[PDB]
């Protein structure tokens, strides 16, 4: 149909994160979430390089596009501008492991090197020394901070997609480490934990968001991305999350000034993983994780996805560089994104720090 526009994109992308946000936090409730809805948009996208019929089908309207959308150079482009060196300088590990006696087509090797910047590897499938091999070569990729991605492996294992990132960020503006002091962090009626929680009092971009009863105040860090973090009052975390939404944000993004704020924040380490096929299986992108898949554009012969595994960590502490108060000493939601392109570069929420 043409090549979808960079508006597109975002928009396709920002309502695939929040869908994605809101199966998780339905799934498994009472837990921390952290991932990476663009990892994600863009495996799906370079896989797609490879899919045809339903199965092509599936993840581009699954992703939130129309199906005879042609979404790669939007991709490119997309990833170059996040991967630009004024930016967060993610690194990332992003392969695919597919049976070495499949012969791959060229036009997917070269076409997902280009425009995804993704790594493909034929590899023998034993179900010891290639979980060995993948997730050594995951801990190259993270620069050793992803160890042991890989939990165990099926014999019969043909193709194996491998997502994961971790992040540390540098604040603009630093917390001072002699105003951190131990707090009691309530993640629920019956339980304490006990964090360093960091503070700082100086001017932010918040909103105290009446409607949906929560606090939503925006942390900018070194390399033009920012933290937006989401305090519901009490008692309201389920209905603050069920309507989180894309025009929720954009409501939050207007609507925030800059003041003067009193910031408790703790400082935290959480991780998400998850299984692609069964956190997707709602998204509608079913066919691809199953035997009949059609991947005729990555191997003439019959394939599909065993294994999907997306990963991302997150390290939040203080480097580095009537007034309302926003203590965040209970559950609360946060996403990061990327100033120029607008894009949700991970979602999370912290319930056990």
């Amino acid at each position: 149909q043409g090549a979808a526009s960079s508006h597109k994109l975002a928009e396709a992308n920002t309502d695939f994160a929040f869908s994605l946000y809101r199966e998780l936090a339905k799934s498994s409730p009472d837990k921390n979430i952290f991932f990476s809805p663009v990892s994600i948009s863009s495996a799906l996208a370079m896989l797609s390089l490879g899919a045809k019929g339903d199965t092509h089908t599936q993840i581009l309207e699954g992703l939130g596009f129309n199906s005879e959308a042609d979404i790669h150079q939007g991709f490119q482009h997309l990833l170059q501008t996040l991967n630009r060196p004024k930016g967060l300088q993610l690194k990332t590990a992003n392969g695919l492991f597919v049976d070495k006696s499949l012969k791959l087509l060229d036009s997917f090797l070269e076409d997902s090197k280009k425009l995804y910047q993704a790594e493909a590897f034929s590899v023998d499938f034993d179900p010891e020394e290639a979980k060995k091999q993948i997730n050594d070569w995951v801990e190259k990729q993270t620069n050793g901070k992803i160890k042991d991605l890989l939990k165990d492996l099926d014999s019969d294992t043909v193709l194996v997609l491998v997502n994961a990132i971790y992040f540390k960020g540098k604040w603009k503006k630093p917390f001072d480490p002699e105003n951190t002091k131990e707090e009691d962090f309530h993640v629920d009626e019956k339980t304490t934990v006990k964090v360093p929680m960091m503070s700082q009092k100086g001017k932010f971009y918040y909103y105290h968001d009446d409607e949906l009863s929560c606090k939503v105040l925006e942390l900018p860090y070194k390399g033009n991305a920012s933290m937006l973090i989401i305090l519901p009052d009490e008692g309201g975390l389920q209905h603050l999350e069920q309507s989180l939404t894309p025009e929720t944000l954009s409501k939050w993004l207007k609507s925030l000034t800059r003041r003067s704020v009193e910031l408790y924040l703790p400082k935290f380490k959480i991780e998400g993983t998850y299984d692609l096929k069964e956190v997707l299986s709602n998204l509608g992108i079913t066919d691809l994780f199953s035997p009949g898949a059609d991947l005729s554009g990555i191997t003439e012969e019959k394939l599909y996805v065993s294994k999907a595994v997306h990963k991302a960590v997150l390290e939040v502490n203080e480097e580095g560089t009537s007034p309302p108060e926003f203590k965040a000493d209970r559950p609360f939601l946060f996403l990061i994104r990327e100033n120029k392109t607008g894009s949700i570069l991970f979602m999370g929420k912290v319930v056990n720090p």
